[PDB]
């Protein structure tokens, strides 16, 4: 068996094709940021389908956090999690990225300053003709018995942004 074989499998995938998947998501929570109005929406245009959150993030302290979830029934028999967010390229665009995950029940955090990343750095991709920086994020975790909901976590750390952010992508795998 090739060393490169992957040992797991997908298990859940949330690709938001459908504006009716939005109304499974909501959102979890605030810390030192702001939710627009409406807080979460479809968005038809980014990723073919992307869940779209409305932020005001000050940038003026290193943990700027909205968070959103989801339930996912087969969530306590992973142990991977892949998610992307994109964020509108603007001018100015500075700071830096600390996504998260928890798992819930249990207020279990993963992958907390795992997947870091300085925003002036990130992958440039486009959707219709509008420029994205590109945030990958990959969390390794047990599995863990009782969970029945995932919640994002997108942190800000002096990245000073009031707009659309995008969550794109949402894969659960599993171990073979
Ligand atoms: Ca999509």
């Amino acid at each position: 068996m090739a060393s490169n074989e992957a040992r797991y499998v997908l298990a859940e995938e949330v690709d938001f094709s459908s504006p009716e998947e939005v109304k499974n998501w909501w959102n979890s929570g605030t810390w030192q940021a702001e939710f627009g109005s409406p807080d979460i929406e479809w968005n038809g245009e980014v990723g073919n389908g992307a869940l779209q959150l409305n932020v005001k993030l000050p940038g003026k302290s290193d943990w700027e956090e909205v968070r959103v979830a989801r339930k996912f029934e087969r969530l306590s028999e992973c142990e991977i999690l892949e998610y992307d967010i994109y964020i509108p390229n603007v001018e100015g665009l500075k700071g830096r990225l600390r996504p998260y995950a928890v798992l819930n029940p249990g207020w279990v955090k993963i992958g907390l300053d795992m997947n870091n990343a300085n925003v002036e750095s990130a992958e440039i991709i486009t959707f219709g003709g509008k420029e994205y920086r590109r945030f990958h994020v990959r969390i390794e975790f047990d599995r863990t018995a009782g969970v029945k909901e995932l919640h994002i976590g997108v942190v800000g750390d002096h990245l000073r942004y009031d707009g659309p952010i995008f969550i794109d992508n949402v894969r659960l795998y599993k171990r073979t």
